[PDB]
């Protein structure tokens, strides 16, 4: 008896998700250039 399964979502849902991938990309990103950079910035040995 686990009813709380079979329950449709409410109509309204697709535009949260696009909130989500704003916050998603927007991590991944940023953390990664503040990373190479912190070490060197566009660094040499070419």
């Amino acid at each position: 008896r686990s009813l709380l399964e079979g329950e449709i979502p409410f109509p309204p849902t697709s535009i949260l998700l696009l909130l989500a991938c704003i916050f998603l990309i927007k991590i991944l990103a940023a953390s990664a250039l503040w990373a190479a950079a912190w070490h060197g910035q566009k660094p040499g040995t070419h």
